[PDB]
């Protein structure tokens, strides 16, 4: 057993300052027994391997071309490019504030979106970018600064920081370190994980960033930083500070084909070892969208690819024929199973209690349909569905709208007052009781006053007035993209907000037909071919 | 381990109570037995660890100068004269019974004003005056003496509060201490540290001040302290006793133009390592105020700033073209995007049944956009925007002078022996406490019962009679904020309050047209587009 | 365990009752497990902490003095001199109290007048004229037991009381206790606390009052209670028993000023660290007085007088040409604001159509302005400011004394046909219950229906009697020092109130001359100035 003179080699040969010398020589000091197990010497011995392999004013040099930069931007996604300015932003940040304390405290552009889509693929990106070193380290999920920093020396089981996991992970004191789940943590036992990520996310004090494993504070100069949750409102305001609130644009249905066949199918043809022998069309890959996955990612979508790749690679393990296998529309059932959606879901064959919207969540959009219940009886108003009050005055002002404009509408006038009023939205139900719908309330109001056809694939979302207004809403970005993922083609917007239709990149108006409103009454027209 | 003696040293040479020396020993004498033992090892050496790490017996200068303060009362986020009247006074208050007397005992006079006030600078300020060490704790939330003290001396996994660990931070037993967020602390589980507010309020019940971690009466009587906050009426009437509060007023738009070109973009160029080489023109600013955010502050403009700066470290990153880029107000729009908004709105189309109150709680001010459905019914009332019944005080009296002249304001006789009236407000309730804006209230019936569009750009707010009388507003000083924090230069004001008028820097009423009123058809007159 | 030794002889060192002890080790030996990591074990050291930090028949000096008592009673504001008389009739009861120990069924003195005008102070005075320990206890908006009880332990995480843990804050079994807004007492939220104060009252009761976070009843025998409320008229019957309410009346501006000058100012003279740095003339202090807050509180003028003594204070550091310096009228718009009153409010341009007359709250008695609008319609009546039926009535018997005085004074056929009368008293449930100004609702109806302009300073209260006449209530004398203090002088009181001039002063009766009638028809003449 020549563990100590091992050991000791380490210690002089792997390259350590002062104090972690004399910490080495601490550990040491807990060395020079005549036996394994024994957990001073254990703790000890593997505290040596995290520190000889933790290293010490270790580093890369870094190409700092941002056009370089911008030129490894034009890779790892099709993209639109958008944020990809915000990044070049910070980096000119970067590239101005070049050791400097002149700058200090900053912050360092926290990711949030849809799952799924590539982040890695920028971290790296990045990293390449400036021939610095990707690592992932998930620091989501966490309650605990015993996971953070480090668990202790004098307790068996001394463990340090997943940090710690990550630098021991790294040979360069200047990697870039994506960060993950930072919206997902929580406290209730043993500390505040949030306060440790405060300290490394402070620029200084990273430095001196300890751990209670361990006993000389190691350096966190030179290492960047890079963050990555998915929703938004569930960040620590201390982390709030030195973060900068990067949004992710999920990818369209062509934004995603054009992913996948620029850079993830070929990853897919060589996962099934093929030199290229499947011939996927692209209106196939439209069919897997369209039955077999929802997300704004790439996942399951990459998975039924990872599907056809695995089924056909064993198909030319099971004789080879071509390698013109073309891939269909019509083989997909052959390969992805049974369809897991339906081909079409703006199709609701027409009827009255319909209601037909647009909101979204932070990993995903949603539809808004209404049941409006209207019965001969003495006239007022239910909530159900979980509805919010702010729900209930934006129908009351579209009701009373509409108690202003009967007649106007081919309504008889005394209304309010002989015809009870049910309204049950089930995605009341979802959180948002904003006033984004209100219109499409008025609507499936109508709807069921005319006891007439709330028409299909006329989406609506925004507010009104009590003589009747669009007024301007906002979140039309991700309410777009997904009423292109719910391929409406009929899309009823603010004449309000058209001083924001054009904020956007075309493509997406370009799949989108917009039925821009200002009146309340020209939305009256779309879902009713009888308003009588 | 020689560490742990070395501990002794730095606890038992450090000034203390024996109280100190008599706890800490007896952790010696439980890191005599625990060594690298049970977590009794752990939660003592961590113990005195706090023990060594907390200061006593420290120092720190403090002011002396009332007018170089005022010199950096003038350093500040603006001159301002309105609150640092009331920081010297606080001062002079403090000097006098400096020789520490019991007239030591006060309030420490609450911040409490809107965001965009620069708070931390408030502070900052202070300890550029003070030459004494600031510190912040957020205070938001708080809703432990867990959060607050400790729960145990055994077994680590309990910890100090915020307040001991800004103790641990500091060296001194006198710091300057912000406090944030005291309206913003949250009695929620039993359990609360309301009395722990009047601890750290009430001097010598913290000059002997413990946790349930760390156990000696620990001085915080030399500390000083100062709170700051946001909005009056959610703070506990006992701990609003014993305190005086002091009211923020908001800003100026020019006000905050010299804030930005004496300081801020100066401190953006700071910020982006620029320093010489950009330049930003005055109505830039301008209209970025006037277009861009609403917010009532500095903020929004401020990251705006921020971004703009940022944009032309990436432009100068392009190249440098010059020593020196320079900017005017047309490329801001490529700095921010499609504008927000237009300056000051005069432009509103006058509307038929719509009127626009002034409202300012203190985190800002606003119009209130109010309306009411005249259906023809019954004949009868209804405060739509799910109200209180101040609103049907206030309507329904104004609305009963609108009966007072059922022909001298060009109507029929009955509207409301015929006609269901239903009243909406924005917001649920009165934002300064009850009827402030019921002429505007009787400003949209007077519209909805003509269908003669109302003047926009000329706003209005303030208190009725059955006879049609002004009765006076207070604080009018922030509704003269909401009116140019929106930029309203015509405002209907109170002949009532024209001696209270008088009480203004005239940078408030830059060209404002003030429609001194005391009756209501007079702003009849004023406030529909034609007379009737 | 530490904490075990810790928390474990505290059943043994603090001297418990036998069933006290007896559940205090079972708490014992319940525990004596793994108490940390259980939350359950930390609610029991809790227990523990209630049981072992709250005293056990600990007293104060038992001293019932009537002289040195009174002595101690001269240090009162202004030197009042008869309800000091009140206390040692209460001191009677201590020296009549033999059958008791502290003798209830006897009147334990609710104090019910306008708050903290000495209030507390007349409490502190008997801290000290009984050598006790003194804490107030307030009881706003209270309407829990558990506020009061011990929570319900079979809930984790319950609470003693808020009287209990402020007796495990305060360690004598004889304080004086404060019990503050105890008017503010409902059943919302777990029951009524009346009984429950009702049975802390019992004298019997109160030595095994139960509590049900510590299920042992908790003992009072001899804390001496001091009940102060702001109501009269809305005690519920239990907690109007066992007491009597002993009101101060309003000092006058002399009276304010004795105190001010005998004590309050020299209290600022002190508390601005300027001792004997200030004089003010006198008439600048009743310049104050009269012009800068309306209260019948007096702490609000020496809140006037903190602002006096800061301004001076920082003039004095702003310059010191004396130690001593002479305030006259001139600087008190410059040491403080700008005069918020004028000294005279007797200048408001006699109405036609509306009455001022008097008015009882909580803090006293004022002035108020009733309007009416007699508004053609229907012919109704219309009673706003959310009104008891006892104004209607009164108003009824307005109506009535009209219709049989039709062709008396000059007035329509209708107020009941075809004219709707809308009235607004500008509160609602005077704490006066029934019609404590009915006459001057009268007076403003006839003011609306008559047309005859009315008169300021003319001050009128009470009941309309359905007879036709004026029937006389108490409580008008403090609406008179209101008045008096209001610089009013002709006052219409029924002519059985004659008598009730007698136990008030007729130097507050000198300007305020009397017209004690209690005919409608001469009241009708006596306010307005037309007397038809």
């Amino acid at each position: 057993l020549s563990d100590l003179e091992a050991l000791r080699k380490k210690i002089e040969e792997v390259g350590m300052p002062e104090a972690v010398k004399t910490k080495a020589l601490k550990e040491l000091d807990r060395l020079e027994r005549m036996q394994q197990g024994s957990p001073e010497a254990t703790v000890a011995r593997t505290y040596l391997d995290w520190l000889t392999e933790v290293p010490w004013s270790k580093a890369d040099p870094e190409v700092l071309d941002i056009n370089h930069t911008r030129q490894v931007l034009d890779e790892d996604h099709y993209g639109l490019k958008d944020v990809k300015e915000r990044i070049l932003e910070y980096l000119a940040v970067r590239q101005l504030t070049q050791g400097l304390d002149v700058r200090n405290k900053a912050p360092i552009l926290v990711l949030v979106g849809p799952p799924g889509v590539g982040k890695t693929s920028l971290g790296r990106s990045i990293a390449r970018s400036m021939n610095r070193k990707f690592h992932r380290i998930s620091l989501g999920g966490v309650r605990d600064e015993a996971e953070i920093r480090g668990h202790r020396r004098t307790y068996i089981g001394a463990m340090p920081g997943k940090l710690i996991h990550a630098m021991k992970q790294v040979g360069v004191i200047n990697p870039v370190i994506l960060l993950d789940e930072i919206d997902k943590m929580s406290s209730d036992w043993r500390g505040d994980p949030a306060s440790a990520m405060l300290e490394v996310l402070d620029p200084e004090q990273n430095n001196t960033f300890t751990d209670h494993y361990l006993d000389v504070p190691y350096d966190l100069s030179k290492v960047f930083f890079i963050t990555t949750a998915n929703t938004l409102q569930t960040i620590p305001r201390p982390l709030l500070d030195r973060m900068e609130v990067i949004e992710i644009p999920g990818y369209t249905n062509m934004e995603k084909q054009a992913i996948a066949r620029q850079y993830l199918w070929p990853k897919q043809v060589r996962e099934s070892g093929m030199e290229g022998r499947i011939e996927v069309t692209d209106a196939a890959i439209l069919r897997v969208i369209s039955e077999y996955t929802r997300e704004a990612g790439v996942r399951g979508l990459e998975r039924e690819l990872g599907k056809i790749a695995r089924k056909g690679a064993k198909f030319w393990l099971e004789g080879a024929w071509e390698g013109l296998r073309t891939i269909d529309a019509s083989d997909i059932p052959t390969y992805l199973g049974i369809p897991r959606y339906r081909p079409d879901k703006a199709e609701t064959e027409p009827q009255v209690g319909t209601a037909q919207g647009l909101a979204w969540t932070p990993v995903g959009g949603t539809l808004l349909t209404i049941e409006v219940a209207a019965v001969p009886g003495s006239g007022k108003l239910s909530l159900t569905g979980q509805l919010g009050e702010v729900m209930k005055e934006s129908a009351q002002a579209a009701l009373t709208y509409l108690r202003a404009h009967t007649q106007d509408y081919g309504l008889p006038e005394d209304f309010y007052n002989k015809v009870d009023l049910h309204v049950h939205v089930p995605d009341g139900a979802t959180p948002k009781d904003g006033p984004s719908a209100g219109i499409t309330m008025a609507t499936a109001i109508a709807s069921a006053l005319s006891r007439r056809p709330a028409r299909m694939d006329i989406a609506m979302t925004g507010e009104v007035s009590l003589r009747g207004k669009v007024m301007p809403i906002g979140g039309v970005k991700e309410k777009l993209l997904a009423a292109h993922q719910a391929g409406i083609h009929k899309i009823v917007l603010p004449k309000d907000n058209e001083a924001q239709l054009e904020e956007l990149p075309k493509e997406v108006l370009e799949g989108l037909e917009i039925k821009l409103v200002e009146d309340v009454g020209e939305v009256l027209e779309y879902l009713l071919l009888p308003e009588p």
